[PDB]
């Protein structure tokens, strides 16, 4: 508690922090003093990118509720650790290399977490297990190589997650020492997991069991070469699949050994389809047998010369196909 009239400046000793709370009182200067019951009153601070580079003096803010700070100069986040009423935080874009240990235990509200485009490569053990009440999850475009499989347990309420860019393949080997870490158990409200560009090559086998909610999944820019059919087993619920800029191809070839892989099998309410950039010089006959509500057919960017006859005539909602940059007639 500020419990005498101190000067902004003096408890926000970043310049361009100090006046973001400035603005947000309506003060005319940082030299303006302030009491504890106007600091109390604040429960937004929307400053992104306003070139902060410390938040300390935050810690007054109790009642915040609301924080936006993407797009700063932040390295360090423990003042937030006491701030229990936060429910959206956005660290987006800063210069996070380490999560403090224990920082988020005590931000039971939170229910959004941006932390996507840091420098992040590991995450502490329990780093999240507090968060009873986080529906979306963005780690997006840091360097994160280990995870354990615990990472996520009981976020129950995990509708997105965001891992795009980062280096997880390693943790999905089959020849993982310990073995593959599968670290989507559990996550029976998942509706959006995006895990594009992370290098991968493998995919466990019932990696994706659990979720059962699952609307969308993007797999893209990857090294995808192995599949079986049973990788999107009992994804009643998938509308929309992106495996586009993966290495699929000799997964369709009539003379695979043995057969083509139908990987698509089952997913009856399928709307938005990306197989674009997979090098296919052959799409079997039957690939999309089970796609009634396909909508949109993106294989583009492939290598294919012919397509049998029929191939697309189970697919009465399709609207748009795209065949762009093939060697087709």
């Amino acid at each position: 508690t500020i419990t005498v009239s101190t000067p902004i400046k003096q408890i926000f000793p970043d310049d361009a922090f100090a006046e973001t709370i400035k603005a947000n009182l309506k003060k005319k200067s940082v030299t303006d003093a302030v009491t504890q019951n106007e600091l109390n009153s604040i429960d937004q601070i929307i400053a992104n990118n306003s070139d902060i580079k410390s938040v300390q003096g935050i810690q007054y803010l109790p009642n915040v509720r609301y924080l936006a700070l993407g797009g700063n100069k932040l390295h360090d986040i423990s003042a937030l650790k006491e701030l229990t009423n936060l429910g959206w935080l956005n660290l987006s874009n800063n210069q996070l290399e380490t999560l403090p240990q224990g920082v988020f235990e005590k931000l039971t509200n939170l229910t959004t977490l941006n932390l996507s485009n840091n420098q992040l490569t590991s995450l502490p053990q329990g780093v999240f297990e507090r968060l009873a009440s986080l529906t979306t999850l963005n780690l997006s475009n840091n360097n994160i190589a280990n995870i354990n499989d615990q990472m996520l347990e009981g976020l129950t309420n995990l509708t997105t997650l965001n891992l795009s860019h980062n280096n997880l393949a390693r943790l999905w080997k089959h020849a993982n020492p310990g073995g593959p870490i599968y670290f989507l158990k559990g996550l029976t409200n998942l509706t959006t997991l995006n895990l594009s560009s992370n290098g991968f090559d493998e995919i466990p086998r019932e990696v994706f069991k659990d979720l059962t909610s699952l609307t969308t999944l993007n797999l893209s820019n990857n090294n995808i070469a192995n599949i079986n059919d049973q990788m999107l087993e009992g994804l009643t619920n998938l509308t929309t699949l992106n495996l586009s800029h993966n290495n699929l191809a000799r997964l369709w070839k009539h003379a695979n050994p043995g057969g083509p892989i139908y990987f698509l099998k089952g997913l009856t309410n399928l709307t938005t389809l990306n197989l674009s950039s997979n090098g296919f010089d052959e799409i079997p006959r039957e690939v999309f047998k089970d796609l009634t509500s396909l909508t949109t057919l993106n294989l583009s960017n492939n290598q294919l010369t012919s397509l049998p006859q029929g191939v697309f005539e189970r697919l009465t909602n399709l609207k748009t196909l795209n065949l762009s940059n093939n060697q087709l007639q």
